């Protein structure tokens, strides 16, 4: 009896879901143990870029935009996104709100610009 | 003929990655063959050791009044925040647009203020 190789099997599991990765698919010897050539194959896989995942910040509390109230005033509130190129969600995530805090006065030195005109009406 | 043989295995080549996990190939030559039993590569995993964290830092905030100063001065506050991901290669780490929301607020409640 001659050695042979078994056909080859499906093509396996990948490596990696994005970004590149390899998969095997792979076959027996029988009769051998040593036929020629190899028992298993290679080729990549999941290629592509892996997508962008986003994450949002917090937003920052509604503030008013102006110091006064007369007949209403305008609120704002702010937010970013964080962006990554990754497979894996759990990777990727929003660090620690950082919070600076100054006071505002007539004659002030704190660099503050906000409600100068309203000494005028 | 000629004996065939295999050469040795040369080192292992460089990792895909750095750190998160990637794979190396290493490889030998079939000598006086073609047909030498056996693979003329190899692959290994490498490099599974969990990415470090690196930090981008969003803009600050507009600074903000706290409240509607009812008296001379006010406060003023602004914020900042920080995005982290496992990565070798901070240029895969974005911080993304600002968002603005805004709503006027007067004595009705119909912008829920
Ligand atoms: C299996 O490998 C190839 C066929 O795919 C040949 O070298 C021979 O048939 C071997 O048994
Ligand atoms: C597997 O590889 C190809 C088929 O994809 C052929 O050389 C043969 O069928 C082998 O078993
Ligand atoms: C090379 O591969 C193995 C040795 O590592 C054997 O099947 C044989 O020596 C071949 O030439
Ligand atoms: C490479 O693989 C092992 C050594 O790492 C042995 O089977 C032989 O040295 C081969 O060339």
């Amino acid at each position: 009896p001659h050695m042979f190789w078994t056909g080859w099997g499906p093509w396996e599991r990948c490596t990696a879901q994005c970004g590149g990765g390899i998969q095997a698919r792979r076959r027996i010897c029988e009769n051998g143990p040593d036929c020629a050539g190899c028992n298993v194959e290679y080729q990549s896989c999941n290629t592509n870029p892996c997508p962008e995942l986003k994450k949002t910040t917090p937003w920052t509390p509604w503030t008013p935009v102006n110091i006064s109230d007369n007949g209403g005033h305008y609120e704002q509130r702010f937010r970013y996104t964080c962006k990554a190129r990754l497979a894996d969600p759990n990777l990727l995530e929003v660090g620690r709100q950082r919070i600076e805090m100054r006071y505002c006065s007539s004659d002030g030195t704190s660099g503050c610009s906000t409600g100068t005109l309203e000494v005028l009406f």
